[PDB]
């Protein structure tokens, strides 16, 4: 098992959800340095060293130094990087048709999440490896309806919409980004 | 065991869309209450406070002064954050109208994920981490009648329900603690 | 069997901050909180009316502390502590949760009604001072009822006639909190019953 | 007469007037710890100690003291607390009817102010008492009108609208707010 | 004459102009401690002591002290307080009528300004008195016009509008409070 | 000549222009201590001591001091005060009339501005005088038009709109206050 | 009679800041000033091109002062001052002030024209360094014209015909300030001529 | 071109100097360009190896960690002889943009396109003397287009249909491309300098 | 070759794009002190001293010095100055005409950018020279269309819109600005 100290990985996309959505609400989740901290632990052997998060674990330790009137492991590597980019439509499209009296239609869009991960050495400060990874996000809407006349009248509508959970594919993106960093480490091999 | 939780912050970076005020977070910031109570009510666990600590510390200074008796710590620590939130994710609905009775039904789903990490104090290594995700159901149903006599007759009835997003977080923050202890079964640290 | 406490206990309640992170929607200004920040008043009056408890204040500490700088200076005499602490926060607020309504119209009389319910949760914690352990904590959750009722008449003569009546009531969210926090201290005291700590 | 040191009572309702009014404009005045003070002054026995406001007086004291090259009274109690809350519509309603060609109608809304005061002992710093007093605020609108045809035409409208002064409705709130605190000192004493 | 040191009186109304007017524009002038400092000056016997403003006079005095290589007058009372509250409609209304073809109508609104003024002693730091005075702000609009057909057509419009100067009424409000503060010192005396 | 130091006079009107205007744009200029300082100097006798502005003058005198390895005149009085208020419509209104087919109309509004200037003694810190002055601001719009038929058609339009320079009536106010500030001093005299 | 200067004068101008407090209206972003902040460039170029005068910098002072720190380090030589000082501000901006336009249409040819005038004001003070007294001050004010003309044709055939032409010009406000500030330096120099200070 | 050799490159920050934000509907707070430089840049130099990026993103976290190591014992840190700096110079659109379309009864069809421009400033600056060795401004372009085709027809009954496709190039990627050629060019200027 | 220390040139025009564009987006890039620096570099002889940018190199020098348990060049001049102005429409206009059934039209807007550069001596701290150079920025639109009836119907549309890349056009301005600053240094000559 190798000790990895990862402090923080910030959303650098600078991108925000469009109207009607709140202009304050980021279009990308800040869950990185959790998603990352777990995905290393799930890739075990790796033993995430916390430091999220350190000043809390530091406050606690004062108390244990106090209550008694015992050391703290470091990592010989470190991981870093950030969320690179997000946008849409990227590549997007759709079709639809209506005849008397039945209409139907379907639309879809893609998005692109990118993540930069870099394994950096602790002692020498040299960046041992860095990779940029990008996944894509699907969304689609489907509708069908009938307008028919009798004399009287008749109509009907059905629809289904699916939007891939941006949080989830970041994870996949930030997962695969872990997979890479390992390959980079194996031929080293450290 | 004695457990000290410091903070779990909303990392979702989301805010409720229009009509809602652009300042309203889409998810409640109340974790480190939800987590503190989920540990207590799942006892054995004994929360160490630390909300909040500076208050308790201010108070201990007062007692000391008028007197002119130590403070219990935790050997593990719980951390993590709210990973993500969104909607519609998967969503949809149907409806139909005949002369003159119409009726229709719609539904939305949301998701929320949380990251809960037990980390050792003494050596500061992360003992375990979990990402748990719940979903949030919303729905609306309506029925109505438009009919003529000659004069007229019409009627409408409807019911709308949104799952209490705060309470799904409770559900979500709960099921993580269960798992976190289950890893603690084979750990054991006990 | 039988329970029993002993005597009064001193409680220091510093702050309960609103964690709901919520603000009324439009037409209301985005700056108006959807929930009052008034807890640690409601909680405090709860404790003083629910005596035997002597809230130690500390709202509020600094103002008293400067005031003690004053008195001491005019003369050229100690300050009571608390044995426990109440803490915790407003867990969250929202709507519509459950909500709905009905209505119907015939010629020419129409009528309708609607209602919404809001869910508030509150978390209160009693934590010991000396050893700093949390003695107990409780999550309590109210709902908030609002409703509207309307009736009207559109009728022709030839000439015309119409009429409208309506009533709208929203339960004062402030009070639900006042009520939420009321049920929260009831509970907390019951564990102190079996405790006692008194 | 007792010396009361009254520092701050802050608006905790966190409420702001809705559209059309500016989103920065509070739904309730911030003026308490004045209204509270004028209550205490005109409610004697009491002698409000200032401390608003303090540094202004504290600075001024340096000037006198310097120009001379003589002490400052205390208060045995402290009055504190906040504005618990505000809201509307709470309860509201109204009616109206129109016949050819005279219509007439009326509406009303009720608003709610709550106030928390607390008397805390200075010497030991224990809370002596606390009071939550909530008044209500009436608003109403009255209208009458006529649309009449001749051929030629005629119409008329008269209307009157009123909202109570929430500034004032707080004054009554804070006035009875003081009453109960005096009483808890009647039985204390 | 009595020396009155007066530092600052803040607008506490928490009130802002509605739409279309800028949401950053106060509903009430920030002019106090001018309107107050001129009021006392015209109310003589009085000698307002500045302190607006003190730091400019304080910097300036370094310059006089440094140019030489002589004392500073203090006051035994102090005036304080704030602008308590503002709002409208309060009382409001209007009427109008239109016949073929002459129309006419008129409307009015009232606004409410309140002021807290306290006289406090500087030596012992006790509030000597405090007063809450209030005035109202009248606005009105009058319109009349003619729409008539001939065959061709004819129309005409006249209108007049007036809004009372909220800045003026505050002066009016901040004035009477001074009249009040004087009395309470007379029977004292 | 008298030495008069004036530090700063701020816009206290608390007012901002309505829509369409940028909500950030102050309805009244922050130009006081420019208009004021010159109204004292242009109406001389008086000798403005700067202090706008003093922080810079003091940085400069550091530079003189450094290259050499000599005093600074003061004022016996000080002027102060600020911009009291601005508003509308105050008094306002207008007329218009149209016949077939020629229309014409005119509209007018007034605004008010007040300014507070106070002469304060330096040595004792007494206020030697205080004055509130008020100007008013005129805005008017005039139009005329013709809609007439032939059968084909005809129409025409003309219009003109004047808004008095709010910046200027601040100046106009800031002078007349200084004018009055001098008069009261003639019976003081302090001059 | 007869006037005369003697030699070049050293001027330090630190800041002349926009005091207009004016912002462009809609459709502009609320954030865009209606006047450039470029004074203390405009002033300085005016003084360098209207030389004899020697702008002393001090914009800017820290960049130069941080740079002198470097040289003095790299070697291990004095700094010229100014004898006068130029100050003052941008006193204001506005519109519409005086504005207007006309137009007419007949079948089917229309035409129209509109125009606005703006007013900028600038205050420039010369204040002596050694004694701190203000030697002189000016308020200068330019105007800024904007105009628009358009003409068109709506005609029928049966088929159809129409046409549109138009031209709009808005004076470069930035420049009027440069013009406003120019006239302000000329006046000042004049009084200096009869002073002389030279 | 070539390695040798390895050169230590310590790159600190390259910040977006375009000062540009997305239009309506998208939030007025959202940048029209990534903040990802000094990631995009650091990985550029590394895949153009030989270069040995020295981190310093990022230095503070590596610094606390070194306090941890040093404390757990109660051992040096490599420097770089050159440095890269600079910024993302500018962004905009329409710049060059256009489109066409035509409809006959009852088939319509149409297409539109827009171009965007991204500029990057990279600089190689010497450490020892603190002198600029080089600076280069490289710019890419970003394509967007929309294609649609549709049918409105009558029978009596009726018929309609619509098909469409839209593509907007990833401004993230173009900047990654810009910064890439930006590095390429920077090599050549060192290729003839040389310092390498 | 003369050593030139170039620090900062800030946008003083205070301009921001109109609606629909965000109210936060400047009408002019902030990238000068790059555009100026590369100008000097390519107008060489000039040896720009960095100082963008200084503190990163300064922090870097703490590392090398300390890695060992070698001096830092000056400049005798300084380039300073600012972006004087930006605006529009300045001059703008356009025409168009339509006959049955062919229409067409064309439009144009011109923008003005101004720049102030200044050379200032270090040793005595005098401004040696200052230049104001102002370019313009061209924007034009072209449309043509056809509406014709048959019975049946026909229509067509073609268009082209170009605005000049103000970023480039700032370089154009900032370049010619160096000409005059070099030129006044010809007769200086320093
Ligand atoms: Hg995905
Ligand atoms: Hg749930
Ligand atoms: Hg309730
Ligand atoms: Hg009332
Ligand atoms: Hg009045
Ligand atoms: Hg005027
Ligand atoms: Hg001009
Ligand atoms: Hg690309
Ligand atoms: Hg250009």
């Amino acid at each position: 098992k190798i000790f990895v100290s990862v402090y923080n990985i910030q959303d650098e996309t600078g991108q925000f959800k469009p109207y009607p959505a709140s202009n304050f609400s980021t279009a990308v989740p800040q869950s990185a340095t959790a998603m990352l901290v777990t995905a290393l632990k799930d890739s075990r052997w790796f033993i995430p060293l916390e430091r999220q998060g350190l000043q809390n674990l530091l406050n606690e330790r004062k108390i244990i130094r106090a209550a008694q009137e015992q050391s703290l492991t470091a990592a010989n590597i470190m991981v870093e990087g950030s969320i690179i980019g997000y946008e849409s439509n990227v590549k997007s499209g759709g079709v639809g048709a209506r005849y008397f009296g039945i209409g139907a239609d379907t639309q879809y869009q893609l998005d692109q999440i990118a993540v930069n991960l870099r394994v950096v050495n602790v002692s020498t400060g040299e960046i041992l490896s860095s990779v940029n990874t990008s996944k894509t996000i699907l969304s689609y809407e489907v509708q069908a309806g009938v307008f028919r006349f009798i004399d009287r009248l008749l109509e009907g509508e059905v629809g289904y919409t699916s939007n891939e959970p941006v949080m989830l594919c970041l994870m996949s993106a930030i997962e695969t980004g872990v997979i890479f960093l390992i390959n980079d480490g194996i031929d080293r091999g450290l």
